[PDB]
């Protein structure tokens, strides 16, 4: 089993699949000089965005395998976005302004992953291995128009208006660099196979770019968070239609826990910039449902 000294650059298997990606990311702003309370929060979300997913696995030795994976959206997907503010420092906890944007879309999203697997168990009917790898994912959104419910000077959720259809918009990009460790495995009875994979990271580095388009309030925000936590849980079920062709179905969840980081503001109008330590926060989570084929050459 895992105690067999040999080399097999010959052992390779490919994995191609289709499915959907659903998720949500929360963009937060904090005021250091005010207890570090939350003052802004943008909630970008979207469901069933079609994606193509694939992997190439090299089972070089009984002890270790190398793998490269990736997925990307197959076109855009309309979503939703909500922007709230807590301008009342005497009542932080209840939002004072809420802007809704149904006209939002996930322009695109993708991810690649390179890893190594150290097999603890490697038999014909069951596999258990440690993992170590690196992943990078990107997201890009755009919100347009929408309605609001702001708070006047001496009022509260009174200034209930509406935005110019298509005007004032916002662009939001993100990047997640994730070095990680994991556990993967699968048991096989007859031609049926059940498997799972778990990932963890405490070294995540996320960064985002928020574009506020409006020849009036045209600002650019940039944030970066470090040593952020990441968790992932995936499970699959499949059948060996042929000795070396597995048809399978899979479900994956993953989360990036919120943490504070630094942010930089760029006001194009006044050509003024502003830096604020621990002024930003970033978090997200995703659900990936997929089905496909794993061919072992
Ligand atoms: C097999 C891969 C097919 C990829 C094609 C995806 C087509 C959907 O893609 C979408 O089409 C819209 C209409 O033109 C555009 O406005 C969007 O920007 C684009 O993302
Ligand atoms: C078989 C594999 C098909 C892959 C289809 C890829 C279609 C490319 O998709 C494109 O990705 C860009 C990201 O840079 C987006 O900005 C574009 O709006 C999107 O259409």
């Amino acid at each position: 089993s895992t105690e067999t000294l040999s080399f097999t650059p010959d052992n390779i298997n490919a994995d191609i699949s289709l499915g959907t990606l659903s998720g949500k990311t929360k963009e937060r702003v904090y005021l250091a000089e005010e207890g570090g309370r939350k003052v802004s929060q943008l909630d970008w979300k979207f469901n069933n965005a079609a994606i193509i997913k694939g992997a190439i696995n090299w089972d070089l030795m009984p002890q270790i395998s190398i793998g490269a994976a990736g997925w990307t959206t197959l076109g855009s997907r309309g979503g939703n976005m909500v922007d709230q503010d807590w301008m009342d420092s005497s009542n932080p906890g209840t939002w004072t302004d809420e802007a809704r944007h149904p006209d939002t879309q996930l322009n695109y999203a993708n991810e690649f992953d390179l890893n190594i697997k150290g097999w603890l168990l490697n038999e014909p009917n069951y596999r258990l291995g440690l993992m170590a790898g690196y992943q990078e994912s990107r997201y890009s959104f755009t919100a347009r128009g929408g309605s609001y419910i702001y708070s006047s000077e001496e009022g509260f959720r009174d200034d209930i208006g509406s935005f110019p259809n298509g005007e004032r918009a916002i662009g939001y990009k993100q990047r997640f660099k994730m070095p990680y460790i994991g556990l993967t495995g699968s048991y096989r009875y007859e031609d049926f196979e059940l498997g799972g994979t778990f990932k963890y990271s405490g070294w995540v580095e996320s960064s985002d770019n928020d574009e506020h388009y409006d020849p009036k309030g045209r600002i650019t925000y940039r944030s970066k968070v470090k040593d952020q936590n990441y968790y992932s849980v995936a499970v699959n079920a499949g059948y060996y239609v042929t000795p070396n062709a597995k048809v399978y179905v899979e479900g994956a969840w993953n989360r990036v826990t919120n943490k504070k980081g630094n942010t930089s503001l760029y006001d194009h109008n006044n050509n003024t910039s502003d830096y604020s330590k621990n002024g930003a926060g970033i978090e997200n989570y995703n659900f990936i449902t997929t089905a496909g084929l794993k061919y072992t050459f």
